[PDB]
Order: structure tokens, then C-alpha cells, then sequence
């Protein structure tokens, strides 16, 4: 093996149940190091860690950091944690979640997965390709890749395919190989001072980060990426519908919640691909992945097979099952799409699946920052499904800030005139109102980032 990270003997995690974070330690804890962490919140993640043998603290406490080479942080963890301001106190390592997966990526062949969105969806299908092409790969995915019933996985390979966060920059310690970009909108805009020229900017630093020799797979359809080809001065393979692209992607029908599509390789090489994900927003995703295999040398039989069989992402289009309510007969979806875009392509992979029958969205926004940054295209968006539902803004550590609420939404939208949504502040009525609303065949959406997934499962296992 590679020798351990030297004299680093214990790895405290604040924010262990993190999506990015809870992989990493369970990288470290799989290679043999003492993992310890502490998290605001018990659940799943944090009580499989433990039983695997991590040190789990529930809440945070300065005596937590007992015994740590390195502290490892989320960008979740304020500046006054106390874990965070003893281990700076006490000069122990204090390092960004992204450096250590960059620590992780080091000596590893990287595939980094970066963009506005479709990072996690686009990071487990490579993982799934990489893995039937019988290449053991780790991952570190920022969500649950359902075929492995967890966010990451150790391998015995060299690679490393890991999704990568742009939202506080901190993917700028990455040192990949391969580096995947899907799209570039605003999000996250706080962190570069409203100036998408800056997010721009970060982006393009992010790729210089490639060796000379190194990669990039960047969506053709996408105008932002390709005003920024030229800035990149590493290869670039493009993947997308666009006439340019290098990996084209011509024919997709959707049929029921599976994509059909024929991708042309730079070599002319057409490929017939079945994807068991719904939505050309999918279709893409897949051809990012499909890109960086055929590039890598993988054969087709296992690119295919793995895009066949793929099972999706946790809480991405993710199907809960069919419930019979006293006015009809329903199917619940839960999707993490939480930005106008994202919420956007859910309804319409959504719309090409079911028909005739309704799209019911119970949306709760995430952050009150996006919310203000975005208001008219969430307006205009969510005033496309047929019955609206609208839950309270999930803060995400923020204070509230006026005129970025769900019942200034719910008026911008009611003024639309095209739904008229329903606010529901108190969640323990979310039942109630549905089956007041339900129609016989209803697809209900359980829209957002937030607890809205939590809170739609408490609503399916009751039903
Ligand atoms: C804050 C941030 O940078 N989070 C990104 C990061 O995930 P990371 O593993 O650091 O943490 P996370 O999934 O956000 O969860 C934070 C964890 O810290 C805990 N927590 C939070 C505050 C606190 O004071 N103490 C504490 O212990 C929470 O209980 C939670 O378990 O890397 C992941 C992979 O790249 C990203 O998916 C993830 O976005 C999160 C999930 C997110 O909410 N993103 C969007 C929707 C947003 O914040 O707007
Ligand atoms: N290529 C895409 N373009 C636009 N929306 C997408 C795309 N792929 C997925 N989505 C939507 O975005 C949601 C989140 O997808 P996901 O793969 O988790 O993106 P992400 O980039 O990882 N998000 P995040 O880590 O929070 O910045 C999905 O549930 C879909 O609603
Ligand atoms: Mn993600
Ligand atoms: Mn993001």
C-alpha cells in the first residue's frame, strides 16, 4: 500500500454526517486510520459510521477533539464551533472537507465531478461504469449511490472518482486527472460576491488544477462552458445535443422513466444507449459519463450495462412507491432539485413520463439567500406543476430575510395566475391537505435540498 499520511494517527471530523463528509471518513476509516466526529445530529449516516467503528459525538464540545492529528471541517461548522476554535487554540491540522478528499485524490488517477448541477447523479454513474468495467474504483460521491447503499466506496485500484463541491470554492484543492464540468449557472453566488465573472474565474482556476497532459469533459450545450474553452489550455471533450459536440448525443425519446438515445463518439463510433433514469437533463449527465469511459479506454458492453441498470441517486427522481389514498391512487417521488433549473427538468423528465395524469409538488425552498437571488425563476417555475404545496423555507443556517419567505413566493406565484399554491407552515397537517388535493394518479413531487426528503418518507411510511 501507499504509506499511511505521516503521523496522522486519528482524523476528527466536525459535520461527520455530512453527505461529503460522512465518504471521506469512510474512506480513512476502511485504510486503517482511528476516525473520530461530531455531528449536530444522529441518524443513519452517523450510526453507521459507529457501528463500523468510528468514534461518533452527538453535538458539539471542545473535549470531542481529544487525541486528533487533523480536523477535518464542513463548510456547514461556524467559525465559533468549539471543536474548531480549540483545535486552532491548540494548533492542531485544521483542514477543509476538500482537502482532505484532495489528500485522498493524491496518489489516486482523479475524476473530479464539478458544475451547477448533476454532480452527484454524474459521480455515481461513473462510479457504476468504472465498476462494471471491473476497474474497482473508490468514490466519493456527495449522495447515496443506491446500487452500493452508501455515498463512497474503498477500492483496491488507483482511481478515484469523487464529486466536486464549488459551492465555497473548495474544490480548488483538488488535483484530478480527469475533470468533469456539467453546466455553469448561478448558485451559490454569495460566495463569489454576487459576481458570476468570479464564479467563472474560480471554474477555470479549478481546471487549470489538471496536469498538462490532464483531461477535462465539459457539456457542449452549455454556452457559459464554451465562451470558456479557449481559458482552459488543457484538452477539452465536450459531450451534449450541440452539433459540436465531440460526444453527441442525437434521438432521445423518453419512455415511461427510462431515456433511449444514440451517442457519436469523436471517431464517429455510434452507441445506443439505454438509461434507466428519466429526462435528457440524465441523458447528459450519462454522456458526461460515457465521455470520460470511452476517453479512459473503457469498453462499451460495460458503459452500457452499467447506464442500463443504473439506479439512480438517493433523492434524485427517486421513486418512493405507489400509495392508495381515499381519492385516488398516487406515486410519490422524492428529487433534490432546489434551484430553478433543477426543479425545472424534474417537472418536465416528470411530464414525459406520467401523461395524462397530474403533477402534484410539495416544494420547500432551500436557503433564503437563493430564494432572494432567484425569486422570479423559482415563480415562474413552480407555477408549472398542476397543484402546488408549499412548504416554509428550510433557513440551512441562515437568517431569514424579508421578501425571501415561501409566503412571499406563494403571493408572486398566486399572482401569476396559473396555480394557486397552498402554504403549509405546519407539516404534521402535510397528509391532511394532500388527500384533500389528490386526484386519482396523481405524481406527486417532493421537491427541495432540505427536510422535505425526511419529511415526505414520514409521509410514505405512514400511507
Ligand atoms: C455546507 C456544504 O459545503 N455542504 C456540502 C458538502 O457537504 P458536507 O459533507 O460538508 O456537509 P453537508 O452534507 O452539508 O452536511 C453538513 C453536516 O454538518 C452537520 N452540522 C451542521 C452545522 C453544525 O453546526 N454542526 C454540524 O454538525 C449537519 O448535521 C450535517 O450532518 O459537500 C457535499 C458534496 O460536494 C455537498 O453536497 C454539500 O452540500 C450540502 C448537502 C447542501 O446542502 N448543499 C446545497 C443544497 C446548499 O447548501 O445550498
Ligand atoms: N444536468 C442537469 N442539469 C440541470 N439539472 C439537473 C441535471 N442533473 C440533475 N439535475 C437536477 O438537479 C437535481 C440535483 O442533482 P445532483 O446530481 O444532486 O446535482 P448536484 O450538482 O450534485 N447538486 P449540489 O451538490 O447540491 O450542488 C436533480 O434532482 C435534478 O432535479
Ligand atoms: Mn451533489
Ligand atoms: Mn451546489
Amino acid at each position: 500500500i501507499i504509506p499511511e499520511m505521516r503521523r496522522v494517527q486519528q482524523i476528527h471530523f466536525i459535520g461527520i454526517g455530512g453527505a461529503g463528509m460522512s465518504g471521506i471518513a469512510e474512506i480513512l476509516l476502511n485504510e486503517g486510520y482511528q476516525i473520530s466526529g461530531s455531528d449536530i445530529a444522529d441518524g443513519v449516516v452517523t450510526q453507521r459510521l459507529a457501528q463500523a467503528g468510528a468514534k461518533i459525538y452527538i453535538g458539539h464540545a471542545e473535549e470531542h477533539i481529544e487525541g486528533a492529528s487533523v480536523v477535518v471541517v464542513s463548510s456547514a461548522i461556524k467559525d465559533d464551533n468549539p471543536e474548531l476554535v480549540t483545535s486552532k487554540q491548540k494548533r492542531i491540522p485544521v483542514i477543509q472537507r476538500a482537502q482532505m478528499l484532495a489528500e485522498i485524490m493524491r496518489f489516486r488517477h482523479g475524476i473530479a465531478v464539478a458544475g451547477t448541477h448533476g454532480k452527484t447523479t454524474t459521480t455515481a454513474m461513473i462510479s457504476m461504469i468504472y465498476t462494471q468495467a471491473k476497474l474497482d474504483p473508490t468514490f466519493v460521491n456527495g449522495g447515496l449511490v443506491k446500487s452500493a447503499g452508501k455515498n463512497a466506496h474503498l477500492g483496491a485500484s488507483r482511481y478515484l472518482i469523487a464529486e466536486a463541491d464549488e459551492s465555497d470554492a473548495s474544490f480548488l484543492h483538488l488535483q484530478p486527472m480527469v475533470s468533469v464540468v456539467t453546466n455553469m449557472e448561478p448558485d451559490h453566488m454569495d460566495t463569489y460576491e454576487g459576481d458570476f465573472e468570479k464564479m467563472k474565474a474560480t471554474y477555470v482556476k479549478f481546471l487549470h488544477n489538471l496536469p498538462f497532459y490532464g483531461l477535462a469533459v465539459m457539456c457542449a450545450d452549455d454556452p457559459v462552458l464554451m465562451e470558456l474553452v479557449p481559458k482552459v489550455g488543457r484538452q477539452v471533450i465536450t459531450y451534449g445535443f450541440s452539433e459540436q459536440a465531440d460526444y453527441r448525443i442525437e434521438d432521445y425519446e423518453q419512455t415511461g422513466f427510462q431515456g433511449h438515445y444514440t451517442v457519436i463518439c469523436p471517431n464517429n463510433e455510434r452507441i445506443n444507449v439505454l438509461l434507466n433514469v428519466p429526462g435528457k437533463h440524465n441523458a447528459l449527465n450519462a454522456t458526461a459519463a460515457l465521455a470520460v469511459a470511452k476517453e479512459e479506454g473503457i469498453a462499451n458492453e460495460a458503459i452500457l450495462e452499467a447506464l442500463a441498470d443504473f439506479q439512480g441517486a438517493g433523492r434524485r427522481f427517486d421513486q418512493l412507491g405507489e400509495f392508495i389514498r381515499p381519492n385516488g391512487k398516487v406515486r410519490l417521488v422524492d428529487d433534490y432539485g432546489h434551484h430553478p433549473t433543477e426543479v425545472g427538468v424534474t417537472i418536465k423528465a416528470a411530464r414525459e413520463g406520467w401523461g395524462d395524469k397530474r403533477i402534484v409538488m410539495i416544494f420547500q425552498p432551500h436557503r433564503y439567500s437563493r430564494t432572494r437571488d432567484l425569486f422570479d425563476d423559482f415563480v415562474q417555475v413552480l407555477s408549472q406543476v398542476d397543484a402546488l404545496i408549499m412548504l416554509d423555507v428550510y433557513a440551512a443556517g441562515e437568517a431569514p430575510i424579508v421578501g425571501a419567505d415561501s409566503k412571499s413566493l406563494c403571493r408572486s406565484i398566486r399572482n401569476l395566475g396559473k396555480v394557486d399554491p397552498i402554504l403549509v407552515s405546519d407539516t404534521s397537517q402535510l397528509g391532511d391537505v394532500l388527500d384533500q388535493i389528490i386526484q386519482d394518479g396523481d405524481l406527486i413531487l417532493a421537491q427541495g435540498a432540505g427536510s422535505v426528503s425526511k419529511i415526505s418518507r414520514g409521509l410514505a411510511e405512514s400511507w
